[PDB]
């Protein structure tokens, strides 16, 4: 039932609160998804004024339930199942000889708004490494999100490893660890294993003065045939 929430475009609000190495900052998204083509659009600003970290270290904290589920796959779609009451998302994200994110997140509906509030917080990163160096450059791979259930928790995990194409023409490693669980009390369907495919497109806003971000992700599911 939850996913009858998701036909047309749906409205998207993103608000994140961060924290990095004790540099504090904001930033706010505003937006359209499309779940039917699993396709999705916004644009991030940061409202506290130059973002301390770069912009794509932070693509994946800021809505899996916008996902395109192939209709074979409908019975494993947690995160629609979930809304409108919506779910808490969980993430430590480990950048390799770096610094790591932890992340806390609620998405759920207000109105008929899908609206995505997180606080993140940044230990352990070095100062002069790609990420408070900003050598990562501004641009983003193609990834497997890999989805298991846990049912003792009455939700969902996910592993997954993120790509950042370093300036110097390698790359940084960020191994995203996940837990998903749902904020109302309702049954919600637990999947059996799959994983998402996902792509994301990044780009500027040619009339825009504010540190920000416009972004375009397409994310399907598979791994489950018939």
């Amino acid at each position: 039932k939850g996913e009858e929430l998701f036909t047309g475009v749906v409205p998207i609000l993103v608000e994140l609160d961060g924290d990095v190495n004790g540099h504090k900052f904001s930033v706010r998204g505003e937006g359209e998804g499309d779940a039917t083509n699993g396709k999705l659009t916004l644009k991030f600003i940061c409202t506290t004024g130059k973002l301390p970290v770069p912009w794509p270290t932070l693509v994946t904290t800021l809505v899996q339930c916008f996902s395109r589920y192939p209709d074979h796959m409908k019975r494993h779609d947690f995160f629609k199942s979930a809304m409108p009451e919506g779910y808490v998302q969980e993430r430590t994200i480990s950048f390799k000889d770096d610094g790591t994110y932890k992340t806390r997140a609620e998405v759920k509906f207000e109105g008929d708004t899908l609206v995505n509030r997180i606080e993140l917080k940044g230990i352990d990163f070095k100062e002069x490494g790609n990420i408070l160096g900003h050598k990562l450059e501004y641009n983003f791979n193609s990834h497997x999100v890999y989805i298991t259930a846990d049912k003792q928790k009455n939700g969902i995990k996910a592993n997954f490893k993120i790509r950042h194409n370093v300036e110097d023409g390698s790359v940084q490693l960020a191994d995203h660890y996940q837990q998903n669980t749902p904020i109302g009390d309702g049954p919600v369907l637990l999947p059996d294993n799959h994983y998402l495919s996902t792509q994301s497109v990044l780009s500027k806003d040619p009339n825009e003065k504010r540190d920000h971000m416009v972004l375009l992700e397409f994310v399907t599911a598979a791994g489950i045939t018939h």
